[PDB]
């Protein structure tokens, strides 16, 4: 073993390990390990074992072509099929003198072949520079990729496949397919090759699994005889045809959807989604099928996926006069169950031309000993049935609630696309049995086809109801169409044809249909009756619910209808589907809900440990900024609360009486007794008024009571004026809402929370006449004090609408916020009255803001402060522009007249820089233009400093006559405008700016130009924004008002109105009109 030591020395498996084997290094005399023959075969067992690698073995010009041609042989198969074989693996001094013969001769038959398949069993051993090249030949494109883990220790560098453009000729198609062969006898070199193409994914691979071992194995020979090394030192026969049945079955997957396509769209039955049925079937992969089974699972996948309807028919997988009546007594068996009840059973539909052609001796033997029957029953649990030809004549018999004739079920057929009406038919040569009094059909897993259609339209009309199993769900509307038989494949598919709408227009896709009670099939009968003998009262528990809710409900206009709607509902038999007292209780609750609006209605089927207690109930301290947090975890008392007076109110309520600001926790309150709540809401009242709180409603008492705040029940009141703070969670009580509504009310508190269901001001439970039913009616009901309207009847609606966890830190901001409020009112007045375009005005407008205190001392929260004091700063000055909020074009026109357009401002250091360009561009088309025209009707506005430059551009050059006087009150002083050392007319509209029309002003009061268009949008000067002390307000303060005039009349607010009032479209129409004609 002295070769292994130097040739394989990776440390992923060793690290140095065999060096302790190198230590044995001769050891020609080791047999005492173990004889000669193994110990070889003891190290396959032993080193090999531990080593973890892929095997390891030790043992006791026309000539190449000659010598190649014998490992391959190529020719066309059937199906346009080439074969590809080899034995020696090429390498690069190969091509050098084979590589030419390769590509003339062989390569140029296998192009002609629309399928490839190559061989490897055979192979066994090869170089590693033979690879690159093959996959190069197989390689569609030109461009090298190098995906490959090998390293080689001699080399010592790593190797990586290249795809060399080296090949000779055109590539392998992408379009074509090629597969890969191996077995046992599959050298390393051609695992490899293998291993590549399925990471490339270009390629498939068929058969056993491979080795996968090392590419080449280093061989060495010493000694007299015997053994050679084969050391890795580089780092299913049926299957030759199971690719070509996959390759046939592939070369029909461009066609196994063409025909699908086909029979899918026929007619309307299964294409009711048709635009993403198409577009789907096109987009099914016929790479990722492999096999005929795997193609059976995607397809059934995806065609269910796109038709949103997995339940309907799918595809399948492939596939490899005496003896008349006599048999008419017999056929139809009739009995007269005691207790009047009649039995009937089915065996079989037969058709419908027997039963029309032998009706007679039908009906006088079952219909006549079945009139007297109370109640029916049909047992047809043993009754494939068959054809449903005759399904709407025996639907015919039972004439159901109405008389007069009525459409069943709409059938369409897509073979045929007919859509047919089935009418009842009203000839029948019957007694016309009525489905009064109930009919029940026993229906086990068995009822196939017809007799399942005609207990499925039983149940949709609702003429009976079933009792029994569920259904097998079996259809025979349904046609098995061929799709792509060849050889052993028999592929197969199924599509519905009938779509079987019903009365209320949902189509039945079928499959089964659930019963009204899921009861073994041999326990039907005893089921059945144990529901005849409970439906017999249906009416008594409907009537006594009836009487009970006209007797003793708040509400007698909800009443005046519900008695009747269910009446009328007992009256059809709409509650037959009921089969046990509770299903009976939940569907009166789901009616009397749905129907009378209101969710509280509900039917159901059956000293020292003094103070302990009551620390223990309250959680009272008294939270930084002087405010109270009063919890009131559970207080439901009459008079105990009164009783207990003094020892409770010392130590709780006389620690709260100077917070100046209580809070009341009543998100933790399942108290549900309004009984003593107006005695502790006349604490926070006056005590010497006599207020009234609310008004309470009795049923019973059957006139209106009146709740008043007591006199005088203790010597410490909270107060009026001081505030106050109310918390609802979802899971407050009823007391809670109580005292949320008459604090709301009155206007006496602020509601911060989310919205609580339920009022449920008093509720009392009464029995029905039949013991097991109970129901739960609200007997009372509250009216408010401002208006005699019930209460909201769902719960309070809270001002701030927070999650109950974050409700105490809202609070506590809202408390904040109305401390906060007359400091930013008083600092607001003193802004305006400092900054604001007339002193006198600010003035006025600080004296007067002082006086709305009161009115900004109820402020529901932040941002709405903002919006009310912009709406008094807006209502106290006239100017609209007091907001608060919270966090170039040249032309010449026709007749020699120039134009000009421009709606967006600059400042003057910005336009500086830009001067000169501008003299070259709108001045040198309008130097020598006859008149000028001029539109800024879509001024968007900016600074009023480029006033000067517009003015003494178009002016020429002299004496300075502008003149503008105009109060700064940032400035303290006033300013005059100075100009920089044919006709115009300009065009104005609404949507100009603040910063434009002041242009128009000093255009006016010269006389040098005259104004067309209609009124400005009454702007100002921009505004200067500014900043309270609070982070929510920002003040726009206009100023600089324009005062120079001589009138003393400003055009703020008032805007400017030009001479001829004209649109804004049309003006620029009339705008050359004139100065064609004064220049005519």
């Amino acid at each position: 073993a002295k070769i292994l030591l130097d040739n394989y020395c990776f440390p992923e498996n060793l690290m140095g390990m065999q060096e302790a084997i190198e230590q044995a290094t001769k050891s020609p005399e080791i047999l005492a390990i173990t004889d000669p023959q193994t110990l070889a075969h003891v190290l396959t067992a032993g080193v090999q074992n531990s080593l973890n690698d892929p095997r390891l073995i030790i043992s006791y010009l026309e000539e190449l072509i000659e010598g190649l041609h014998n490992s391959l042989r190529h020719e066309v198969l059937e199906g346009n099929v080439g074969y590809l074989r080899v034995d020696d693996i090429p390498g690069q001094e190969v091509m050098n003198k084979l590589g030419s013969f390769l590509v003339v001769n062989v390569w140029e038959k296998l192009m002609g072949t629309s399928a490839l398949v190559l061989d490897l069993r055979h192979c066994t051993r090869g170089h590693v520079s033979g690879i690159p090249y093959v996959i190069s030949y197989l390689h569609p494109g030109n461009t090298v990729l190098h995906v490959d883990t090998v390293y080689d220790r001699p080399s010592n560098t790593t190797t990586e496949i290249w795809t060399l453009p080296e090949v000779l000729g055109d590539r392998y198609s992408a379009d074509k397919d090629v597969v890969v062969l191996t077995s046992s006898h599959t050298g390393g070199v051609a695992e490899d090759i293998a291993y590549i193409l399925k990471q490339m994914r270009r390629a498939i691979v068929v058969g056993e699994r491979t080795v996968g071992g090392a590419l080449d194995l280093q061989k060495l020979r010493i000694g007299q005889s015997d053994f050679f090394l084969t050391v890795p030192v580089s780092r299913a026969e049926q299957a030759l045809e199971k690719a070509l049945a996959i390759l046939k079955l592939r070369r029909a997957l461009p066609g196994v959807i063409q025909r699908l396509q086909e029979v899918l769209q026929e007619y309307y039955t299964l294409v009711d989604r048709v635009p993403a049925l198409l577009h789907h079937l096109a987009s099914m992969d016929l790479s990722s099928v492999v096999s005929e089974e795997d193609l059976v699972t995607k397809l059934n996948a995806g065609l269910q996926a796109v038709s949103e309807d997995p339940r309907l028919l799918v595809q399948v997988v492939k596939s490899k006069e005496a003896a008349r009546r006599a048999l008419v007594d017999a056929v139809f068996q009739v009995s007269v169950l005691p207790g009047n009840v009649g039995y009937l059973r089915f065996d079989s539909f037969a058709d419908a031309s027997v039963l029309g052609v032998l009706a007679p001796y039908i009906v006088h033997q079952v219909w006549e000993p079945l009139q007297d029957t109370e109640h029916l029953i049909m047992d047809l649990r043993q009754n494939p049935g068959g054809p449903s030809t005759a399904v709407p004549l025996l639907l015919s018999y039972f004439q159901g609630p109405d008389p007069g004739p009525v459409r069943l079920f709409t059938t369409y057929d897509r073979r045929t696309n007919v859509t047919q009406e089935h009418y009842s038919h009203t000839e029948l040569l019957g007694q016309r049995y009525s489905t009064q009094g109930g009919v029940y059909l026993l229906i086990s897993h068995r009822t196939a086809t017809a007799a399942e259609e005609l207990a499925f339209l039983m149940q949709s009309l609702g003429w009976a109801t079933l009792v029994g199993e569920i259904t097998a769900g079996s259809l025979l509307h349904t046609h098995t169409v061929p799709l792509l038989e060849t050889t052993e494949g028999g592929l197969s598919l199924t599509v519905p044809v009938l779509t079987f709408i019903d009365n209320h227009g949902e189509c039945w896709l079928g499959g089964g249909v659930v019963p009204d009670a899921i009861v073994l099939a041999e326990e039907a009968l005893d089921r059945a009756q144990e529901v005849l003998e409970f439906h017999r009262s249906l009416g008594e528990l409907v009537e006594g619910t009836g009487h009970l809710l006209e007797a003793h409900y708040a509400r007698p206009e909800v009443v005046g209808q519900t008695g009747a709607l269910l009446r009328a509902k007992l009256a059809q038999g709409a509650y037959r589907t009921a089969v046990d007292l509770e299903s009976l209780a939940s569907q009166l609750t789901a009616d009397l809900q749905e129907m009378s609006g209101d969710h509280r209605l509900l039917v159901f089927h059956s000293p020292e440990e003094l103070s302990y207690l009551i620390e223990a109930l309250f959680k009272t301290e008294v939270l930084p900024g002087r405010l109270g947090y009063l919890r009131f975890d559970a207080m439901a008392e009459l008079e105990t609360v009164k009783a207990i007076g003094p020892q409770l109110v010392q130590l709780v309520w006389q620690k709260l009486i100077d917070t100046a600001a209580l809070v009341v926790d009543l998100r933790y309150n399942p108290g549900s007794y309004s009984t003593a709540v107006p005695l502790l809401c006349s604490y926070f009242f006056e005590a010497e008024p006599r207020q009234h709180l609310y008004s309470v409603f009795d049923r019973a008492t059957s006139r209106v009571m009146e709740v008043w705040t007591v006199p005088q029940v203790a010597g410490q009141r909270y107060g009026p004026q001081k505030d106050l703070y109310i918390l609802v969670s979802h899971t407050s009580g009823s007391a809670a809402e109580a005292f949320a509504h008459t604090m709301q009310d009155l206007q006496r508190a602020t509601i911060i929370g989310e919205p609580t269901a339920g009022g449920a001001l008093s509720v009392g439970i009464y029995q029905v006449g039949s013991s097991p039913l109970y129901a739960s009616m609200p007997t009372q009901m509250a009216l408010s004090a401002s208006t005699g309207e019930a209460w909201d009847l769902a719960g309070v609606e809270p001002d701030i609408t927070v999650p109950m966890s974050v409700a105490l830190s809202t609070a506590r901001d809202i408390v904040a916020l109305r401390a906060k409020v007359p400091t930013v009112l008083q600092t607001a007045g003193k802004l305006v009255a400092d900054n604001y375009a007339s002193p006198e005005m600010g003035a006025k407008i600080a004296v007067k803001l002082s006086r709305l205190q009161s009115r900004y001392a109820r402020v529901t929260s932040e941002a709405s402060l903002a919006e009310m004091l912009e709406a008094d700063l807006q209502l106290l000055s006239g100017d609209p522009h007091l907001k608060t909020a919270h966090i170039f074009h040249t032309n010449v026109l026709e007749g020699n007249i120039g134009y000009l357009r421009f709606d967006m401002f600059g400042d003057r250091e910005l336009l500086t820089q830009v001067s000169e360009l501008l003299v070259e561009h709108v001045w040198k088309k309008i130097i020598h233009t006859d008149a000028l025209i001029i539109d800024m009707r879509f001024n968007i506005g900016g600074p009023t400093s480029s006033i000067s430059a517009l003015c003494s551009y178009f002016f020429d050059e002299g004496p300075p006559i502008l003149l503008d006087k105009i109060y700064n009150r940032p400035n303290d002083s006033v300013s005059e405008l100075w100009t920089h050392t044919k006709s115009i007319i300009i065009l104005t509209s609404s949507l100009t700016a603040g910063a434009a029309e002041e242009f128009t002003y000093i255009m006016k009061r010269l006389g040098r130009a005259l104004v067309i268009g209609e009124v400005t949008s009454g702007g100002s000067q921009p505004p200067q924004t500014y900043h309270v002390d609070d982070t929510n307000l920002y003040i726009t303060i206009p100023t600089a008002r324009s005062v120079g005039a001589a009138d003393g009349s400003s055009w703020e607010g008032v805007g400017v109105v030009p001479d001829v009032a004209v649109p804004a479209e049309g003006a620029l129409a009339r705008a050359q009109e004139m100065l064609q004609h004064t220049l005519l």
